[PDB]
């Protein structure tokens, strides 16, 4: 009876935050995705280059992503999970880069990459923290005898998902939705509730 | 590199729970110690029992730890330490006494035991989740590549504090300060966030 829930950020509680971030600042080039772009190391390669092409540096790039605001309800959401579950976020994202929307969640524990920073405040790099890290988390809690029940909405969380006790997929692309139907598919945050209270062992009211 | 904070509970954040609890009732049977009773199984069957006998169920416990309060700038502290790195509370407590302290602290991430509530409320068991919990958890956030810097108050703490990167003692008693020199020993808030920056690989501000 010793559960985790384990949340994907992007895409199921805040916007996707280069999208948003590209919206915000007009530099359309930044709304580029892996479904443009697979290689991670490529994509974070150019998106530091267009970046420093544009002269935004860190502090700079805080103040936009300060503008953006959590998806409405996910709030609320995190707020039930946490009086129910130890909530953890796996993420892609980077510590420098969504500081400003964690804040918004009430610094719940997050577990993602890191940026390299010079002296000058520029973004020159970044590293990737292992392989797999999504499925990496979900093992180390295994290993402490957790129940993992976990959530996402893309291909990027499936070894997350299939890795834990249960998995949820929200707001998931319907080829994802019928690539994977294995893991129960939910688009609001009651019926994403619902699906927690379904997988977990405990009695627990909604 | 990348840093997760631990933070023992009792003691660091909040009051020991049982001996409150068990002061507030005025029940002079739920006071019997470690001292008094070594083997700790026969220690938690004794107090269930008790208990049990005065009709304490889970709620009636629960709505009496929610009068207590975090210490006195722990809420300030947690805040402070979840704005400089990953915040995860380790304890030795269950999930279900804890509870209404955690939600004063805007439920950080808590890894601890569990107890086992039967369909009417009672508390009719408890299970520990593995031996030497606190340090189990660290080597846990060390397989997916975190620096960690952990802070507790007590002498079985220390397991805990050795296995991380960096370890600090928090109102510890002389015996343990003394004898465990290679962990900096601090008394108040303020020092303790002094620790953590030192303690830190990174640029951190005060
Ligand atoms: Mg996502
Ligand atoms: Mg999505
Ligand atoms: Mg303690
Ligand atoms: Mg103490």
């Amino acid at each position: 009876d010793m559960e985790i829930a384990c949340l994907d950020l992007e895409g199921v509680l805040v916007p996707e935050i280069w999208i948003a971030f590209a919206e915000k600042t007009g530099i359309d080039a930044l709304k580029a995705t892996t479904r443009d772009i697979p290689d991670y190391d490529v994509l974070m390669k150019q998106r530091l280059r267009i970046l420093d092409e544009h002269g935004l540096k860190l502090g700079d790039i805080q103040e936009v992503i300060a503008t953006l605001k959590p998806l409405e309800g996910a709030v609320e959401f995190v707020d039930w999970l946490r009086e129910r579950f130890q909530v953890v976020i796996l993420s892609d994202t980077f510590y420098e880069f969504s500081q400003p929307l964690m804040r918004q969640l009430g610094f719940p524990t997050l577990l993602c990459h890191k940026l390299e920073i010079d002296d000058s405040d520029r973004v020159v790099g970044y590293q990737l923290r292992q392989k797999d890290p999504k499925r990496q988390s979900v093992i180390a809690f295994k290993s402490l005898y957790y129940r993992v029940i976990a959530a996402g909405d893309s291909y990027n969380d499936t070894t997350m998902l299939s890795e834990a006790h249960a998995g949820i997929l929200f707001h998931a692309p319907e080829n994802v939705i019928r690539e994977f139907p294995q893991f129960p598919a939910v688009h609001t945050y009651e019926d994403l509730k619902r699906e927690f209270l379904k997988a977990s062992s405990r009695s627990l009211s909604l």
